[PDB]
């Protein structure tokens, strides 16, 4: 911060003495359950050496956790989100750049601990013969533990160019009803993949034995609502003023597979089985400093 | 936020410089036990490419947790909230959209534990006969802990559109006199479903043996006060600049029986058995920058 | 917030650019023991559009824990509030409503943990005589553990109308001398209800077992201090511009006996014996913006 | 702080009243997968007795954690970012200096628990033949335990001068699905190194047998993003007012081998086996406050 | 704070209204690897009854933790920070004087905790000879725990004059592999001082078998930066109006030497062994209100 | 705090629309080791009814623990601060009056955990000679913990008066190499008082055989720094607008006494020994609003 480099706060930032023009351009696609919203600042200060271009992609992307299959009464499907993606690019003859985005990747951290026991002991004994016993003990004992958080998503933010940006939020693992928690490559020899699994020796359907969706992360049913921003800058002298740029919205779901063996449930999941994806194109006026759809 | 990106704090928000004109729509449902509140405000910010009127649902939906049915003394019916919704709807045909809502789906997060533990111990003993002995040992253990925060209800932003965006607030799970928590489709073989009940084996009537609504959340009696906010954009070049919207507050009902076995108490309950719904349609009127109801 | 939906801060809020008049109002009924304040704020803001009134309920609702019989040694009892109770009323007949309050009911939450351990073990054993011996052992264990806060009275707001708001604090449950906690309900087969029991198998009168008011939470002697808030509105084209409001404090008392068995004390809680309530009517005039009592 | 100084916060820092300019400079260097950009300020405050160029430097070093060989079903080889480096570079003959830099290294800490506990028990004991025994005993035990944090890459600023600075991220340690955490040097006599082995004894070939990026540190996969700042002070009479300043990002390359023992697989991992080097060099001109890239 | 004495806050700091001249100086000392930063900023407020000079001395001390020594593969040398030292000293015939500084030293806690247990068992027990037997015992156990934070380097000031003002950071502790912590004066008897001790055993040469700096404190290689405040006051009707300070930056060296005994290897550290220091002398100027270095 | 009685921030509080005049006045005892410093405040808030004077006392009292003598390599003694004190005094037959100070004494808090367990267990032995056993257990348990936080000096106001306010940092108790904490009165039997015995048996000198003051709280060695405030309130009309004011600085040593026995080291710890006081007479202009040392 400018404060740890003696420069008061502020001072450094760009924005100060500028009329700054915003916009919201908001599409629905039903086909695919998104809700897109571009929300767009221009930020043109005279005193920085480029024309900038904040872009805050919002929206919902639906979860669609949902049974699509019926196999008899002894095999069903589910069909679950294991990836939100939203990403954005200029084509290559664009001469406009990807200068900043956010958030970004965070360094993670665990907790250690270390522990050295010893202890020393003895007792008297006897019985009604008068016989008389004793004991001398000793015991030492080393312990180590690792603690750590998990969230149900990670957030993370993709390898990007000066043309191209994106966030991926997967899923990392969860909880299910006090169990595991789980995750995509969870594997138990009886019961295989219990990720979604209700009761391992229930007695309905297979459609009927799948966790119910209030007690998982909402986002795999009710959806992600991203909220990442990146910034775009523009030379003033650049000839060509106008630019497009794509924006995709992207949910890839998983295949959760149920089947009664002779004696109990075994789950199976397959990775990465559907995809859905949702593009727009848009119109940076740069000179009007307006973004529009098409 | 805009520091991040090296923006002077507040550059991109909307609102500075504008006249904004607020109002309070205040109705009493008496029939279904709900006080409605909107809190609406017009912002025609002139440097944004859109009308914005951000709509907060507020309010109180009473919980109306009560004993309703008297199938003896051995058996007895009580009707609680399982979930609370707010929902609001525009028109599919007209330009009016929902371009934001708060609050939002949020990635929860578990704390996880590993543990090894080895030791050494060993011991001496004897006894007055003279017969001398010893011993050595060792151990080793691996240990797991998971731990998580679980709240009574959770909040959850429904797969919202650019014409329909709702809420809905569900029971999870509940502590019941230190023990539990339980829940919705807790059974135990013996005593059944043990949410709501108040002793395994009094001597009461059963209508007198459910939990006190004291000793329970306050949302399932007294109710929930709805805190939502929704922000609906409109282009100035709409040739119709009044648009109605629907707002639906809802209560879903759970019953929950006890019933006297020969030994013991014993719990069930019904998901979803009632449903109480509220709607009021208002007209925004995007030119005089008010709303009404009707 | 606003910055969550892109909007500066304090856009939407009402208030800015306007005079507000502001007053207070104190009533002090003895023989309820109940300090009654209530602060108005009549907010016109000409961009809004309705008048509004945020009145607080202040004041101090005193405890008045304290023994009200004592017939003989075996029996003695307290009587100690169990609840404070605010509440606002409007005319049903009339157009100004109440809008908002403030606080309402919170989701509470609790922290779960799940453990799974397992462990093996062995040794060996020597004799003066030879003989060599050998152990091996294994084990697993699962815990739950489950941790909550428990408050010893709870705020609640009763479920409002546009005419009608009330908030009451209840009793929930107390540590009583580093046991417990125990509550209205609390029983035990030898010793009763042990809530204000100072000793169980104690050589002293009754009205003198009691738990010292200093070691129990402070509601219960010295009362409690609402804060509340409830906002009015009121449109500027109704006809009648002005407006009663009725405004009620409660104190709902249990009755606290124990009485004395064979060998040990024992304590018995009555419910909602006695209840006191005080009420005020106040006038409120939107049209000089100020609020009066007794009228 | 100042406040500490008994001094109004803020007086002693500088850039109060002063038009600053400030730019960016993007460029992405395909080959190394680099994303670089240069946030810069001149700052020339009049009761400064220097002008100040603030140089962030931001953007995005790919991680590329990727298997780069395979060697038939039971050899295979996984490249990964075990270091990020960052550097700035003045001419040695020039006058331009570096003042400041942020951030810096901190002091860490740790937590230590001593515990001394002791007991004593007893017991009696007895069958049906009228038979009965007795236990005294008694025990005491000694603990100590330590607890501290491990981030799984450290942050560290290298030694600079008045002409160069850098920072280097590097590789620490890391979880490996719940077991560890592993580094560059464990070792186990059986299964070698495990930091990015995904099973034991999996029937899969090797180049299946890595760990999957989403389930380690997303720097090593995706990557960083540089967030450090360089203060750059320059005299005002000094003859030569443009500078140039070299700006390397780095990304240093472990070799991590899994290798199918006939029974089980077992993990090395080669340290500094590759680097990629990524040089701009920049022009700044103290008179017209102005920051280009050269190249 | 001044709210709690019922004044507005900042009401009673210096500063107000007064234009407040700054600058930086910068050099580098080669020889000791010492970047060494001066700000300095000069208040002068008329209704103060001294001018001020805020001196903060920044910079980075670099660690130098390096393998200086070598006989053989059985012993070996390194030359490690234990200390970090800055003082500033006013010439003791001149009247400028100083008058704060910062930071100072805190007064350390700890946390403590007692426990008392005791408890009850019984069993009963038998066989196929249908003899049938039983137990009853008790215990009762007292424990004590302490538990306080140790960071690896302490930040001390040195007691201050109205001429001399000093800081050092100093060594204190550090865990090594997850082991110790251990520190300057750790001795086990097999293997000495294990503070930088990479294995007890390992077949390498001694040199090889230190401690990975990376796996240390970055202090200890990287280096440490000051910032540390320094005021200095002076009297307007003085006479002499310029005034001299030395700036002193030091780094205390121990000396920790592995060797191989017949068995194992072996630690031991020697403290203070070398000292590096380096020195500036600056020109104050309180009536042009800069600062320069003497050179 | 004014929020909480309905009242803007700030508005009762003294100040506003008032110059200031403040200074500093600085002093170095070579003597005792005391680096003092008075940093005042004159406050003529014209809508107070009185002048005020805010004195912060600051500076460094040094810590000057060390080896004082040795008579013998058998026994040495060590001079420790256990308490540093800071006092002002105005003279009782004038009008100026001590109004506030800060610190004040906090009070303290301590946490307590009960807890009650009980459990069952059981199980069935047998060997190959074809016998069988079994076995039925109980137990409960009950626990009390105590934790609490201790700082190794306590900050401590002592009883003001009209005219005499002081401050006193008292010695509590401190961490020896893992071990203790131990405090002025702490007694083994065997080693005595072990506060700052560095060895029970090393071979070396008495006195080299003292803890390491870089291993011991910095205030021993090094010293503390007063940060105290104390405000002065004078009548307008008193007549005499000029009064002297004493401050006095102070360190109390106790002396840290190691002899060797036949056959280990033994502590003893002399309380207040030695006491070093410093004073400064300054006289306060109400009128011309300054302060000087006399």
């Amino acid at each position: 911060a400018d404060s740890d480099i003696n420069i008061k706060t502020g001072t450094t930032d760009i924005g100060s003495n500028t009329t700054v023009k915003t916009g919201d351009l908001v599409t629905y696609d039903k086909e695919n359950g998104m809700h897109k919203k571009v929300f767009y600042s221009f930020i043109d200060d005279k005193n920085h050496n480029k024309k900038l271009l904040v872009i805050r992609t919002k929206g919902t992307i639906a979860g669609q956790y949902r049974v699509y299959s019926e196999e008899g009464a002894n095999k069903s499907g589910l069909a679950w989100p294991s990836a939100f993606k939203v990403q954005l690019q200029l084509p290559d003859n664009e001469v406009a750049q990807i200068s900043d985005y956010y958030p970004r990747n965070s360094i993670d951290t665990k907790e250690y601990m270390s522990t050295l026991t010893y202890g020393f002991n003895g007792n008297v004994t006897g019985d009604d013969t008068g016989k008389i016993g004793g004991l001398i003990g000793a015991n030492v004992s080393i312990g180590h533990t690792l603690k750590y958080v998990q969230p149900d998503f990670k957030t993370i933010l993709e390898s990007p160019t000066d043309k191209k940006v994106g966030w991926k939020v997967i899923f990392n693992n969860m909880v299910n009803q006090n169990w595991g928690p789980y995750d995509r490559d969870s594997w138990n020899p009886v019961y295989g993949n219990q990720l979604f699994m209700k009761t391992r020796n229930g007695s309905m359907k297979a459609a009927e034995n799948f966790l119910d969706p209030n007690k998982a992360s909402s986002l795999l049913s009710s959806g992600f609502s991203p909220d990442f921003a990146t910034v775009i800058t523009m030379d003033r002298k650049a000839s060509k003023q106008q630019t497009n740029i794509d924006v995709i919205y992207e949910r890839v779901r998983d295949d959760y597979q149920l089947h009664w063996t002779s004696t109990n449930w075994k789950g199976t999941n397959t990775k990465d089985k559907w995809t859905d994806r949702s593009s727009e194109r848009y119109k940076i006026d740069w000179e009007k400093e307006e973004m529009t759809n098409l």
